[PDB]
């Protein structure tokens, strides 16, 4: 087959060293030759990200530019309606093929509440999922029906992302980094530094646009 | 709240690569964005240090210019008294804040005698404390009445160790060096190679001082 | 005493990042200063390589050269027999004096198929997802007897231990490459760039 490439969307306001060393850690252990961050617009029902569209992606343009594994997809930035995570892996497998291994990346606390999501069903169809295992917290699904669901597709073995397209889910030990990007926005609106958080070219464009402040 | 302080004791004579790959690896998985050295005056009852106090301080000075995780601290070797540790980490605490969290970083081999240490009761008050875990040994305690102790400040999560100003205890995942500053003396003394257990800066800085000889 | 020298062998064609990284995982895992590449030369009753011993020596050196963990030792391409592995172990015991911590690193699946503890430690490279299963059930009890969780217990001694390491998963084989060079796909992430280009200069897996 093709090489595994896996997505790995989220709001990015701003993307951050948490982003992008807790993905390049997986990577390392997993063999992922290719990551596609897919940055997503958010439903008008919940709070709209600060820096807006274009400056969102400026912002990853610039902290994905020397990291060859990384590249960017602007489909939910150029799409007009709203964000449906199944919905940009039904067209991922549409675009790719049936017989290249996807990967979609998301964290544990995400798995936890998973069944939630619109399509929940259609996701393992179309792609694999990496968990980030959040460490410390214990690995309980919500409603012990879809307990099953979980241990069922469950694998130990990360041949299976990379020898089939979709089915199963991995669990990932990724390292800790105390930022997010609340934590981060906190810091700029009282000042506090943030070097040790933020790529140089990011919060330089932070700084440059004004942004959460 | 602020960034996690950490602290990191020893005599370093002289530092070596132990001391920093074991502890900048444990920040990468800890999320620790500075550290301070603090190199502590021998109480007199045990041998006392080849290298003087400035050949230390010179020599950690050396190891470290490159390294912003690190940040040197000489509280110790400008006291007149012998260092007790849960005396810096209460001055610590005073000095930077009750707010502020704080841990401390200390061995496997450290902890199993830690009762043994003066104010063992009084380091937990004031600071969290890493335990670098030396791999292929047990968890267990001296005296199995506090190794209730030990489960009971204990966690699993680094959160614990960012979001709360002290109190816990995280065991953490270090790499095996078969390097230690015992080693280097006879190393020195025998005259085989040092470049791999040693920064160059500092072995350059003992065969000038003619350290170990 | 002095320092633990592993070996590590194979056939190598072509060397991979497979080989390199995983192993300069372990070296920071193990505490491990210097590993010795022994390339092998294979007996006659399995398949050859594609590469002649030359090319191999070259990739290799091409790998290693700005590598310095790694040196290479290439004893079984200049000998006349075929390598038998144990035969280089015993070589290196006697060159290098009883005392010098000795390990030899292996795959998982090439220990499923043995007296390695005289002369030196063996650490398996452990295949992931996978579990520890013996064959034979007698020396699956040679297994958890030798079984060490201290890597002190490799740079303290000379032999006897066996380690059993975490390593990552990389989804590359030397078999992987031959065909996607032969299918005519990029091999970039799989391959050192020297090496990568070594083996389009002399036409190698097309």
């Amino acid at each position: 087959m093709k090489s595994l490439q896996a997505l790995f969307g989220g709001t990015f306001d701003p993307v951050h060293y948490g982003h992008l060393k807790k993905v390049e850690t997986l990577a390392n252990l997993i063999g992922l030759t290719r990551v596609t961050i897919i940055p997503n617009n958010v439903p008008p029902h919940r709070p709209q990200p600060e820096a807006n569209s274009v400056q969102r992606k400026h912002m990853l343009e610039l902290a994905i530019a020397d990291k060859p594994l990384f590249t960017l997809d602007e489909r939910e930035l150029k799409r007009n309606a709203p964000s449906v995570t199944a919905q940009t892996l039904k067209e991922w497998r549409q675009e790719q093929g049936p017989d290249v291994p996807l990967a979609f990346i998301i964290g544990q606390d995400s798995l936890l509440t998973f069944p939630t999501w619109d399509e929940y069903e259609t996701i393992l169809d179309n792609a694999h999922l990496i968990v980030q295992r959040r460490p410390g917290y214990p690995l309980e699904m919500a409603q012990p029906q879809y307990q099953q669901w979980l241990e069922d597709h469950l694998t130990h073995n990360p041949e299976d992302l990379h020898l089939q397209p979709a089915g199963k889910i991995y669990l990932a030990e990724t390292p800790f980094f105390n930022i997010s990007a609340t934590i981060i926005r906190e810091r700029l609106q009282n000042g506090e530094s943030c070097e040790d958080l933020l790529p140089e070219p990011v919060l330089t464009y932070i700084n440059q646009q004004g942004l959460y402040r």
